[PDB]
């Protein structure tokens, strides 16, 4: 209406408004202190209430971008603290806003956030729930400038619910810790998937994104009409562009418009949207973006009909290439909620390639008649890997599965630094303990989401510290060919062994007093180093050394005078194993 900020306040509610304003300011003024931001919040809230009481009160008719900018430019220490950013204030809207966005540092130099002790967190939570939570909201938001604010708020409420439930429990740490680790990972994953989609929209262009969206959206709303899914893909593409551009307000509006649309037409999109569409303005959007796939129609034809058998394939294709390929994807995607998105994209690209060659030949239909037969090996490839790897994880547990990945990948890319190989194989291991718990129908999508985040985490690291051309190839290659590229890595036959370093394989008794995690990684670090010293060893040989080491440790940690044992037997293990591995 006459006042946008009064309208947002009524929609949001005071509680959500204040949290959102805090997050928004923390994302732009990343270096200002908490107490400074808390004052900005109170001043904007008081102002908003003014407009709520009188829609025509001073400044109340000014747009949200202008109001937000003026407050930003109010910070007096602006130039001494952010320097160049201060010059933005001399500019006029909307050029001023653009100027602020260009200075959002996607990676500030702040200390790592450390997890305090359970008793300190709980006591602080109890003595002042609000500052405890708002303080951390601030610390997280300023470190992650592009993380969609409303989503950062949903996490805050889960966090709150974990402290309420656990700080009351008998064993607090036993209840809270695993919840914190689970919320952290989930936050790491959402972050990674977000920057991943933006990076793709920026590098590979709009088309590649619209393609990803048609596939994903068709699995989720299989009953929807193709004309409806195209509408949604178009609006969703605009939403991400603007949300990637970093403009919170613009992003928020497009998301709200889109969520109401889906709800008003929910009866012709999906049946799983009833729940979501009741929920509060701030949750509709989030719920709809994560909504489970709808049941697919039971009366559905065979793709081969319209895309292989019909004789007008090329006529329909040349009439509007992308659209035709869109309908293919839509058709294939909606009958396969069990396929990962990039698999569907690989099939569509195979089909495109085929049609490009065939439609320019004497007899089209003969050339492209056996295309569905060319998909078979593309589909079986990722499924076979899921079966093979999840079965292995069943036999060995998570830890031993992780060690198997360790030997496997250290051998493929011996150059990567040991700490990186250990971290990567560990997370790969956890993707196994997470997705293998699911039924065959929901595994590929699961693996795709968690694998995608582990892969760029790996690529980023390698982007900074290059060490292998094959890794760089996989890392810069199409985002659809990324996983197949890593799976195709072969054992490195060129690699020359690291000369033996006695220190690397000397273990002291401190390994006994150490915690499980720190203990596993001390052993896993030694394992990578073993393989890097004897890359020709066989599963049987290594397995023998690990069984020996295993014993070694256990024995020397339950015996009087540890330090001696580890030094006496240590020489024996190392001496013998060198002989075994020749
Ligand atoms: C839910 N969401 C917002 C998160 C909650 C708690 C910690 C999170 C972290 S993190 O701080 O634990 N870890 C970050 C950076 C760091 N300080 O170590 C990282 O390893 O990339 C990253 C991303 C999201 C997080
Ligand atoms: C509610 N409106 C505005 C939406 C916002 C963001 C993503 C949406 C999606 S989605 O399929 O891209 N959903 C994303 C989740 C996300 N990153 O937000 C995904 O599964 O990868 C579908 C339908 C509506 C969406
Ligand atoms: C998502 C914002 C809510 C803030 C509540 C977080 C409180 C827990 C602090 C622990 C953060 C340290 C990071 C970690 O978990 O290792
Ligand atoms: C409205 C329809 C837009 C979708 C166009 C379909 C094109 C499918 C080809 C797949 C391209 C893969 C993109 C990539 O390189 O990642
Ligand atoms: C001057 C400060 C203005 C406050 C900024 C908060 C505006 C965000 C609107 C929230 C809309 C929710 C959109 C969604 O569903 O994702
Ligand atoms: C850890 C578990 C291994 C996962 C197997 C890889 C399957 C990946 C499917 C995604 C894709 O199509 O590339
Ligand atoms: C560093 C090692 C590269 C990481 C490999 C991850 C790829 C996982 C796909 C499973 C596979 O085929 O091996
Ligand atoms: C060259 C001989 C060095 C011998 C050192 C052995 C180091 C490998 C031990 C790795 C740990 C095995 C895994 C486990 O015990 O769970």
């Amino acid at each position: 209406h006459k006042s946008e900020v009064a309208h947002r306040f009524k929609d949001l509610g005071e509680e959500n408004f204040k949290a959102l304003v805090l997050i928004a300011f923390a994302q732009y003024l990343q270096q200002c202190p908490f107490e400074d931001h808390v004052k900005l919040v109170n001043e904007v809230t008081e102002f908003a209430k003014t407009c709520v009481a009188d829609e025509s009160a001073e400044n109340c008719d000014k747009s949200l971008h202008t109001l937000f900018g003026d407050k930003l430019c109010t910070v007096a220490t602006l130039r001494e603290t952010y320097g160049e950013m201060a010059d933005c204030c001399a500019k006029q809207e909307p050029e001023r806003n653009e100027c602020f966005l260009q200075h959002k540092d996607d990676n500030p130099n702040l200390p790592r956030l450390v997890r305090p002790e359970v008793d300190v967190m709980c006591t602080a939570f109890h003595d002042n729930e609000e500052t405890f939570l708002k303080k951390y909201l601030y610390e997280i938001a300023r470190r992650h400038p592009y993380f969609y604010a409303p989503e950062l708020l949903f996490f805050a409420k889960r966090y709150k619910a974990a402290f309420t439930e656990c700080c009351q429990a008998a064993d607090k740490a036993a209840c809270l810790l695993p919840k914190l680790d689970e919320l952290r990972d989930e936050g790491k994953a959402s972050s990674a998937k977000q920057r991943l989609k933006c990076a793709s929209l920026q590098k590979f262009g709009e088309r590649a994104f619209k393609a990803w969206a048609v596939a994903r959206l068709s699995q989720r709303f299989p009953k929807a009409e193709f004309a409806e899914v195209s509408k949604l893909v178009t609006d969703l593409t605009k939403v991400h562009t603007e949300c990637c551009h970093g403009d919170l307000l613009e992003c928020a509006d497009d998301r709200a418009d889109l969520a109401k649309y889906i709800c008003e037409n929910q009866d012709s999109i999906s049946s799983k949207l009833k729940e979501c569409c009741e929920k509060p303005l701030l949750e509709k959007s989030h719920c709809i973006a994560e909504v489970e796939n709808d049941e697919m129609p039971a009366d559905l034809p065979s793709l081969a009909a319209d895309f292989v058998e019909s004789k007008d394939v090329c006529k329909n294709y040349a009439e509007a290439k992308d659209v035709f390929l869109g309908m293919f994807l839509y058709e294939y995607a909606r009958r396969h909620p069990d396929y990962s998105v990039v698999l569907l994209l690989r099939l569509a690209k195979t089909y495109e390639t085929t049609l490009e060659k065939c439609c320019a030949a004497a007899d089209p239909h003969e050339c492209y008649a056996k295309v569905f037969d060319e998909f078979k090996p593309l589909v079986e490839e990722p499924q076979n890997l899921i079966k093979q790897n999840c079965e292995l994880f069943e036999q060995l547990g998570e830890y031993k599965f992780q060690n198997a990945l360790l030997v496997r990948y250290t051998k493929k890319v011996p150059q990567v630094s040991t700490p990186t190989l250990v971290e990567v194989s560990r997370n790969l291991g956890k993707v196994g303990s997470k997705c293998c718990k699911h039924p065959e129908a929901k595994r590929m999508p699961c693996a795709e989401d968690y694998l995608s985040v582990v892969l760029n985490q790996l690529c980023v690291l390698h982007e900074k510290t290059p060490v292998s051309d094959r890794v760089t190839k996989c890392c810069t290659e199409s985002l659809v060919n990324r996983r197949p590229c890593f799976s195709a890595l072969e054992v490195d036959e060129t690699y020359v062994p690291k000369e033996f370093n006695a220190e690397t394989f000397t273990f002291h008794a401190d390994i006994c007093t150490l915690s499980e995690k720190e203990e596993q990684i001390k052993k896993q670090t030694a394992l990578v180093e073993l393989v890097k010293h004897k890359p020709k060893a066989t599963k049987e040989q290594l397995k023998a050394v690990m069984d020996d080491f295993a014993a070694f440790v256990e024995k020397c940690c339950k015996a009087d005078d540890k330090e001696t044992c580890f030094a006496e037997e240590g020489k024996k293990l190392v001496a013998a194993s060198q002989a075994a591995l020749g």
